[PDB]
């Protein structure tokens, strides 16, 4: 089998993108985020306390007639950037693409923190990561990925993010259409539970490659890319006027400049980030102080090349007894 989804993304930023998910039967259509760096398929539900939900599609078990209460089950995350939700279990039918699952656990929330609730074009979440991230306790779930695997063609799936346009997810299949020259594969370690792999060095703008490991997760998760201070500072040396804010959270640029590109190795091969990926426009509205796409990792623990990196790209998730990524531009 094989599924294959547009991701679009939730505003003019590409702050996120969602994709069409088909829960229960009937079919509820939720857009989820799809988030490579972590491994709970959660949505907005009839159970979220009424409050927390402002202009979400919830999925209501009692509706489907293949719903099941997991019973005992809870699960209960709290993502890097301090968001965090909580509930209990289903097990039900779940598509995406036309690929589908049969028994998946489906994370009902009963609450959500206020970054979710303020989001009305976010129904939940949908995880990509390793199942050993699962939080269901007392029996902890697969992800829809692992569940799909044994049944898809090959045991893949790609994601391929636009830039200010939609893009697309594919399970079970490379797109050999999608992407220009070659994939570069790379090893993944999975001791973390994430796609986490080593790039082999970066470039600013068309300056020399600077061959360096750099060990890190690719994330769909989150926005943007973070690395280790060196190389963001060196990045943000090469616009004029660019500065540190604490005030603000992270490197801020003039709006009236004009970004170079950044360039991440994989093995030999290298990917370019053209420097428009890297403007996340006004801090504030009306604002003449633009927030960049490049921040350090100082303080997370991990690097994590997120949206902005992987929009660059044509990516290769290769769930293969021996798990590796693969990279190519397009």
């Amino acid at each position: 089998s094989t599924g294959s989804a547009t991701t679009t993304p939730i505003d003019s930023l590409d702050d996120a993108y969602i994709t069409p998910v088909q829960i229960g039967t009937p079919a509820q259509t939720l857009n989820l985020d799809f988030d490579t760096g972590s491994s709970d398929l959660w949505v907005f539900s009839s159970e979220t306390t009424a409050s927390e939900v402002d202009g979400q599609t919830i999925y209501t078990p009692s509706k489907s007639t293949t719903a099941k209460l997991l019973s005992g089950a809870t699960w209960s995350i709290s993502y890097g950037d301090g968001s965090s939700s909580s509930g209990d279990v289903y097990t039900d039918t779940v598509s995406v693409g036309g690929l589908t699952v049969t028994g998946q656990a489906v994370e009902s929330a009963k609450k959500v923190s206020s970054s979710f609730t303020e989001d009305s074009t976010i129904d939940g979440l949908l995880g990509l990561a390793f199942s050993t991230l699962n939080t269901v306790s007392p029996t902890q779930q697969k992800t829809f990925f692992d569940n799909a695997k044994a049944s898809l063609d090959s045991p893949v799936f790609t994601a391929d993010l636009g830039y200010h346009a939609p893009g697309t997810y594919n399970f079970g299949f490379i797109d050999t259409t999608a992407y220009t020259g070659s994939i570069t594969y790379t090893a993944v370690s999975t001791k973390q539970g994430f796609w986490e792999w080593t790039s082999t060095g970066y470039a600013v703008g068309s300056g020399t490659f600077k061959s360096t490991s750099i060990d890190g997760i690719a994330d769909t998760g989150t926005t943007l890319l973070y690395l280790p201070a060196t190389v963001v500072s060196a990045y943000w040396a090469q616009v004029s006027g660019a500065k540190s804010s604490s005030s603000v959270g992270g490197y801020v640029f003039p709006c009236s400049a004009t970004l170079p590109s950044f360039t991440f190795g994989v093995g030999s091969a290298r990917i370019v980030i053209p420097g428009d990926y890297i403007d996340f426009g006004p801090i504030s509205t009306g604002s003449s102080s633009c927030f960049g796409g490049i921040q350090s990792s100082a303080g997370i623990g991990i690097n994590i090349f997120g949206d902005v990196a992987l929009k660059a790209a044509f990516v290769v998730f290769n769930g293969a007894t021996t798990p590796t990524l693969g990279f190519a531009s397009k």
